[PDB]
């Protein structure tokens, strides 16, 4: 495959986390999210009916998909992966399946995924899509309800405060997860990377059904290990996992998110953050320096691991200034 | 006067800075404001036509005047002073003089000063108004154009980038400044404090005209020294000025902002910030500890100086969590 | 005066009650207003913050001022009196004094009083204005707070639930009542009747100040007895008061609403309702018959008392069908 | 089947009629509907272009699906059946097939059926859907055009005033009826009851096609007799038909709406009203007492017939107070 | 077929061009279109991001489909063909495939194709649909990129200014062209004519796939020659081509637009304009006289060729007055 | 005076006509205005209720006051005069007196006069205001009702179709004309020219009262002869009046609009059009050539008459391309 050869040498990409959570920025009614601002809904058990009010404040006048891609491109990033739908269940694309999306429900009334797709295509960057296939806090049957003995960046993995009765992920799988994966893999042109996450609930068969649907719609799309149950083309390491020399040299619970796993094609990627948050967090100014970014990329890359470095856009659709400065500074260090 | 006796023993108040600048939060197009996020328009010479686009993003769904006043009251603050219009010229009340205001120009479509007024009244707090009488970057004849040999938190004191010709503050004084001062001193009930600022341009007679108008409309309102030209009832010290013991014990350019000045009624106030910014700034996490706040208040108060401590509300109308925590922590130190 | 001679022979007019209360139609959250639907805010102590939400639902697409005036005219009514502002304090005209009005605060965005004014003028009917000069539930200093030993159609005469502190009607008088009376007596052409109500609080001097302002702006406007303190040109009898023969034949607490009072010019008017409510009430189907309406009019008129017969428009701006049928039926009985 | 055993013992459910007709409440332009306010468009031959204007007034700020379900549940009702689309053709859910719906065409911009579905699920009530499969006054090929020798609550059964040419129900069946039945049986979770109506036009094969589609999408859904042509799992008796003892004891035109029909599974239901209208009607205050409701339910139930008792929500989305009072009163009579 | 016999005798129809281009009316930023005003995007290389702004100005309050069809009918026209989507790629109907359409993207929020379909049906006119299957300037893979050695009414046939990379029409064919053709041939009732255009890029197989889909959805639809590659039921002559007597008497590059081609069914049609533009152009006042129109129609018709005479609606949705006058004048010349 | 010396040498200015009439562009419901498109409301007796609908279509996305002024400046024009309110009574500025204005009543929600004022000031052009002091079709007492024996570009000079009763200009003078002249002469900075029109009704005293108000607010404003009754500082010739050499060389009904009148300060101006309409008219493509414009200007100027050359902006706020081309071409002919 072309995509396989390409990914092996790609080295460096940009990830984007952006959603209603970005407006709250890590705080809600005087209380804090963890370092995980995108988890605020679970962390503070914000009822859906309250969280939905954020749609009315979502008018990011400074969002510019071309300017974002241009930054990525100047830094030598070869691909961009963006959140189409995170755990809160809010879609950042025009979903016919679900009107809880950025196009229908906000005054912004624009398809953010569509604009980033088009921007990547003109600039020659490959395009990837993040989709939370398991957790969906907007759905009574969203995943996570079997996993609450394991600590999270929130409270429970599922929405356990609005939805307190019998739960069966199979229904959400059928009525929302699969139809939305169909939309994003159909309507945004060629997809090079599919970035799934926290496979806390879905079965082997469900992972497989997703894998086969993605391949039917996007034959060259490379699927990460967090689809779960070993149904994947490349290994995602843990959040900000930068392995020691020895571990990076050598390289299993298929549903854990940490550590190495087998990779028949020799493909690996660490997704990381510039500060310590995925979603934009007001409080978090612990931005890595140009030098650290440069060194992390060099280290990952020389052991054949791609560096997928995340930007959490703010409520106005901006790359934080300190993120842009860190990225452009790392670029300036490259001889 | 009752107001005079009250102010002398008031000790502690809350100041609020809030405006379009709060949405930008210290950055614009990848460049930084100084420590002064509310000066961003001058610091980066943002054309009015661009800055005005912020009105369309101004929908602060979490703004709650009662909850802000309640925090003030729990911390033992006896008065609240809010920005009705800062240097950028944007009014935070329904101005019939000028449609560049929060009621007419934004989807929020509410009178912020009106809501704060009513909240202070129900809670028994005294109400005060900040108004930038000299600088107004939305007006070709706004003040500051004689002062650009003095360094600022921005570039120029005036809007020198949209407006580059002959200037005469007398026109803005007549057509905007005085009619707006009339509005705010007529429509929001009893006003106990009038907080003017940076008298870089206005004449003795202009300062006097303001003083007399405020008194005609608000006989019990105390006017601060920054009205300029010696036309005042109490002395504002410098920004965050905490005077040494022997200066605080003893106590002249009437148009400078720093140091003591004469006060025939023995009234003084230092306005300070919890971090280092007046307006909300994402980048500023340098929040003073409860202990520092407590000690500053004790020191000012034992020399008969009031502590007016500022909160810069964020884009959603909220008291930053770290500000609320610092204030409640200082309160908890009053054993 | 022309107006004096005209009113004596006018015999029959239409009153209109219409406001936010008309949407609720006599119930709120499963609880009933009295027979007085327009008093629902007081009856159920609806916080202003909740009651104001009705502005969002106020889009009465079937309101037609010409059609309403035409009905009046076909029934032989010679004048129309409309609520410009009822006790809830919501203005049904474009008030620059207060944005709590039908033009600024609702999607309808139209001046109802302006449209009715123009309609009366084209059809040749005289125009009159109701204004609640004393009670204003939207104002902390609204009237009624001295009268709560007298039972009402609500709970208290004042808003005693949002505003629980010290009150002084003088402030509302100055800042809202008088400025709004100036607006309505300045902006809507010639006013023939001024209908004030429930003078529970205002002083002799305040009644006089109103009287003199109305005459300065509208020299020929006839003022009713409910301005209070004997400041009036004609006597309003009680709500639906149809006096016995011998009382009607011969004809004192100036601030009560019931019974005869002296009338230097020999002018009298009974305001009444077709059913038992002033504001539209879903529940009230006790519509008087054509015969009753005809007989009430004949009785009042033969003793030189005018009959001002009220329609409460529904939430879509319509004359209820049973009201229209009753009025046209009474008309048909006049030969 | 579980559903069969459940329905036999269910005894008591809530029906909801709600649409644009609810705003008019039984009147339009000074003319009356019959006791059937939901038939107003036919009764008064309101052109589609005029009737559609009601969408602009549809902002029911008091609609609260949780509170409606809670009332049902407290009265011991075990299921709730709601109008997804009545004869006027207006959908009360987000239909991709037709933008003439409450989500796309009104300022309310919400999926009413979706909110009721979610509320039923959290409370543990079963959910049922009414759909007018035959009559559709918004469609040129809507049913009814062969039936106009039979008297209606309106004028004609079809829209005969906008559409006066050759008609063929087969086209509406294919392009609107079947696609919409697919939507409502796909997107709102498990449906326990399907409530079809007035089978004036559809063929045996069309009834069968509907029956089979419902079963394919909702294997356990019980379908009522008004799907027509004998394609049903339970018998709906006539509107408010409370059968005499010996008829109720013993128990054929498959397309009539009155009387008993065979029921293989022994299932029966009478749908009734609290007053005399299905849709909200201002004029109709003829509310049955608690005692009548209790006695009707006891009578129906002791002959193994379910009582499906209708609420017609008003223009603001509320259960009329007198309806709520009647239902809570009947509940109170059950020791 | 019925349609074949009907078309042969139909003689005269109306064409409608209407879109965003109609607002610009032949000019943009002080530069001219060619008198093909609908080509202005290509002629002046207007970036999509700029051209899209026109959606915000699209509120044609005088559009009236019934009045347009009435005009057609009074002139004896037996069918109407309207632009569902022209070269700029903007849909004039509610497309679920693409939100760049008149319903979703403009304040008008109405389905223009839908309203015209309904109007034709009530008046008894046959309905036809224009769709640009090949050129689409809103799509990176839109057609025309192989044809830029042939001169156009614009610059390039494709959008070569926003999209400068690798291009493959197959992708647009699959993702936009075919799904939209399915929409228009499914949702707007019976279609008698399908009017395709400028087959610069699509293959024989693509033409065939379209032809077969149209026939599957619309078995009686007649397809014109500009579908290309010989896949058609009738011949469209060139733009405003009025053939000389001996060519009209006798009657091959299947993908050219000029001249005769074979027609097994003996069906032909010339589409023409009243002035010289398809889309509305301010500059074009060169309106043909009644006499010319009459003579063109008589000439075409006596050789068995239908005359499809275009109206370009203005930005308010109106038939230009001079167009209406020309058409009514031609009608009056038929004694 | 400085203004007098400046105007005498000014030579050349730009006039702007822009309003609701510009959208109709000379046509309404299939009928024509004369070559006076701004007169369409009178010409076709458009009821106010219908004409007001145009506000909903008024969203001129291409309006750019800086670019208009820059064109003026590049042509050597020294001043710009704009319609603040034409005969239709619609204000193009934010009027507190009357909400029938471009700020309050349209989605554009911008102060056109304000933007032009600011643009003139930055570019160094003097600013002037046109105001229809006599005719006002939106006011029952608007002028013209004494003049209907004199032919107009419309039907009657007044609105005689909505308002058919007793009329008295004195009321409109007091309640709209004078208050609005105060607004425009107070809120837009220094005004160099006041351009009044068609003094068909107002008295000498009324003319004088206007003159004296303008001078009180704008001491250096030059007032034209069409204020009427000899109350003026300079003479406006007739519309498009280019006097013969001998009349221009040596130079009375004070209320006629044609021919010379005395000018004690020697000031004269001809206002003309580039085509033959003041307001934008679709049909009017009779644009004068560069040569004609140049020769007109030279002729007027060498006899000491200023040339005030009008642009009628289109519905999108543009200078028509042919007008821009004519003006730039005339400029190019100046050696
Ligand atoms: C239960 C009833 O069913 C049909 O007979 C309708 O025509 C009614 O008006 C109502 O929805
Ligand atoms: C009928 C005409 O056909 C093609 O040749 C288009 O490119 C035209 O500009 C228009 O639609
Ligand atoms: C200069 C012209 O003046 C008058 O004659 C008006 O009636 C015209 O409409 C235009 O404003």
């Amino acid at each position: 495959s072309d995509t396989v050869e390409w990914f092996k040498q790609a080295k460096y990409g940009m990830m984007i986390h952006w959603g209603l959570y970005s407006l709250l920025g890590g705080e809600y009614q005087g209380k804090s999210s963890s370092n995980y601002a995108e988890w605020v809904q679970s962390k503070l058990q914000i009822p859906n009916k309250e969280y939905e009010r954020l749609t009315q404040a979502f008018n990011p006048i400074y969002f510019d998909a071309d300017a974002i891609i241009d930054l990525a491109k100047r830094c030598g990033m070869q691909y961009l992966v963006v959140t189409t739908k995170h755990h809160d269940g809010f879609a950042m694309y025009r979903s016919l399946v679900d009107p809880y999306n950025v196009y229908d429900a906000t005054p912004f009334h624009r398809d953010v995924i569509g604009e980033l797709s088009l921007a990547c295509r003109k600039a020659g960057l490959r395009f990837g899509l993040y989709y939370s296939q398991d957790l969906d806090w907007h759905e009574p049957d969203g995943g996570g309800y079997l996993s609450n003995d394991i600590e999270t960046a929130g409270t429970t993995w599922d929405n356990s405060w609005d939805f307190t009765g019998e739960k069966n992920y199979d229904r959400a799988f059928k009525h929302k997860i699969m139809p939305q994966i169909e939309e994003i893999m159909s309507n945004y042109g060629e997809i090079s990377v599919a970035w799934f996450d926290v496979p806390m609930t879905l079965s082997d068969e469900q992972s497989q059904t997703i894998y086969d649907t993605v391949k039917r719609l996007q034959p060259d799309c490379l699927i990460n290990s967090r689809l779960g149950n070993g149904r994947y083309d490349y290994v995602s390491l843990g959040d900000n996992e930068i392995p020691e020399d020895s571990d990076a040299s050598d390289k299993v619970d298929y549903n854990s998110i940490e550590g190495f796993k087998p990779s028949k094609l020799g493909l690996y990627e660490t997704a990381g953050t510039i500060n310590d948050s995925w979603g934009f967090a007001y409080h978090d100014q612990n931005w890595k320096s140009p030098q650290t970014i440069h060194d992390y990329k060099a280290h990952l890359n020389k052991y054949g691991i791609n560096y997928l470095l995340n930007v959490g856009l703010d409520g106005l659709g901006r790359v934080p200034m300190a993120a842009e400065q860190a990225l452009l500074g790392a670029r300036a260090l490259e001889a």
